[PDB]
């Protein structure tokens, strides 16, 4: 039977789901390891690889395919419950089975998005620099109406240091921290003035290979809520720019404690996407 991850109810997806919203044919694109697309909890409709070896719709790692069903894990009688269980779901794959990538890769992933008509992109995926052309490819993706959705980083606090990796830096891209099922952030969960909402990310239970389903910690796990709880809003508002959704994710969060460790705090769908 279908288990109800805890962060479905906590950012009130459950709540906008039962009035119908549900994501369907609102593109997210999952810029990750790829995806297990024989899983039958996920229904991946196309994607692309940028990685050398592997084809886009494989998941050697379970990264990707975690970060997959917590955006659209389908609605049924099995297995998980996703935050908008009725989006087309595109496999992007950017990072290898160890679970890195190249900059080139990542840059051509973002292109292939914004090229292929995504509405929204999520990377769960960071690192400590980031590139001219990766602040670029996300800034026209912004631009052209993809709301940009990234992991802060699980790099702690470190006392008054921003900890925030790129591309959750840009602010082109909502940086996104963590917390657990009592609303608290986790410990890893990155801080920084960047950092501009939390959703869950620890003890997170999602689609896993080979057809399983599994408990992850990370910034990781928390953005895909808010890369679905995106697609349910525009499933609500199809007419929103990238803009509009990303100011009401923002504007209606509920507040947790200081924006240096939680931005505007946990988000809310069912305030945004009234
Ligand atoms: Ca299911
Ligand atoms: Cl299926
Ligand atoms: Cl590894
Ligand atoms: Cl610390
Ligand atoms: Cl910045
Ligand atoms: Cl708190
Ligand atoms: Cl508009
Ligand atoms: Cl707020
Ligand atoms: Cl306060
Ligand atoms: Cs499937
Ligand atoms: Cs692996
Ligand atoms: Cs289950
Ligand atoms: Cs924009
Ligand atoms: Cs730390
Ligand atoms: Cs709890
Ligand atoms: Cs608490
Ligand atoms: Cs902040
Ligand atoms: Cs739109
Ligand atoms: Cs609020
Ligand atoms: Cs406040
Ligand atoms: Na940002």
């Amino acid at each position: 039977a279908q288990t109800v991850p805890y962060g479905i109810p906590l950012i009130k997806a459950d709540k906008v789901q039962a009035q119908g919203f549900k994501g369907a044919n609102v593109k997210v694109a999952v810029l990750d390891t790829g995806i297990q697309a024989s899983h039958p909890d996920l229904n991946v409709v196309g994607g692309a690889s940028f990685v050398a070896g592997e084809a886009y719709n494989t998941d050697g790692n379970g990264h990707g395919t975690h970060v997959a069903g917590t955006v659209a894990a389908l609605d049924n009688t099995t297995g998980v419950l996703g935050v908008a269980p009725s989006v087309s779901l595109y496999a992007v794959k950017v990072l290898n089975s160890s679970g890195s990538g190249s900059y080139s890769g990542i840059v051509s992933g973002i292109e292939w998005a914004t090229t292929n008509g995504m509405d929204v992109i999520n990377m769960s995926l960071g690192g400590a620099s980031g590139s001219t052309a990766m602040k670029q490819a996300v800034d026209n993706a912004y631009a052209r109406g993809v709301v940009v959705v990234a992991a802060a980083g699980n790099s702690g606090n470190s006392g008054s240091t921003n900890t925030i990796g790129y591309p959750a830096k840009y602010d082109s891209v909502i940086a996104v921290g963590a917390v657990d099922s009592n609303s608290n952030r986790a410990s890893f969960s990155s801080v920084g003035a960047e950092l501009e909402v939390m959703a869950p990310g620890a003890g997170v239970y999602s689609t896993y290979p080979t057809n399983t389903y599994a408990t992850l910690n990370g910034t990781s796990m928390a953005s895909p809520h808010v890369a679905g709880a995106a697609a349910l809003i525009l499933s609500k508002h199809p007419n929103l720019s990238a803009s509009q959704v990303r100011n009401r994710l923002s504007s209606t969060a509920t507040y947790l404690g200081s924006s240096f460790y939680y931005g505007k705090g946990l988000i809310n769908v069912e305030a945004a996407a009234q």
